[PDB]
């Protein structure tokens, strides 16, 4: 009944930075929310722990969740390699929105991005499924390590993750 909360503990070249928590909108996109939750706890035997934010563009987004190829070309969901666009109820309204990365229609896996700006042009193309709850300051600190082409100046990892409550 209550939307679940998940956390990432972020590190910068192995050094602790801080914690980002997220509300996942299971009320509106239950299948997509449950994939991110499960990958956060690692309860299926695979997931986000130890992975990196491989593409950070200041004034755009922070993208991560490729735990199979580590560079934007991999990932897999708890449902199989790919799963369908669940719905497009929610929009890309501004910083802190959590949304699925993809490579065409119905190609969701494990990759996701945290917006750091409104990204309206993505509405009806990428599934929105959550938002940052606490630690937007930490997301802003992450964003300082990115670049225009998305290469990070230090390695940004999820040192730990899981579910709160
Ligand atoms: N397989 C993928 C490739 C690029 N972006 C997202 C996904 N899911």
């Amino acid at each position: 009944m209550v939307n679940p909360t998940v956390f990432f503990d972020i590190a910068v070249d192995g050094e602790p930075l801080g914690r980002v928590s997220f509300e996942l909108f299971a009320d509106k996109v239950p299948k997509t929310a449950e994939n991110f939750r499960a990958l956060s706890t690692g309860e299926k035997g695979f997931g986000y722990k130890g992975s990196c934010f491989h593409r950070i563009i200041p004034g755009f987004m922070c993208q991560g969740g490729d735990f199979t190829r580590h560079n934007g070309t991999g990932g897999k969901s708890i449902y199989g390699e790919k799963f369908e666009d669940e719905n497009f109820i929610l929009k890309h309204t501004g910083p802190g929105i959590l949304s699925m990365a993809n490579a065409g229609p119905n190609t969701n896996g494990s990759q996701f991005f945290i917006c750091t700006a409104k990204t309206e042009w993505l509405d009806g193309k990428h599934v929105v499924f959550g938002k940052v709850k606490e630690g937007m300051n930490i997301v802003e600190a992450m964003e300082r390590f990115g670049s225009r082409n998305g290469k990070t100046s230090k390695k940004i990892t999820i040192a730990d993750c899981g579910q709160l409550e």
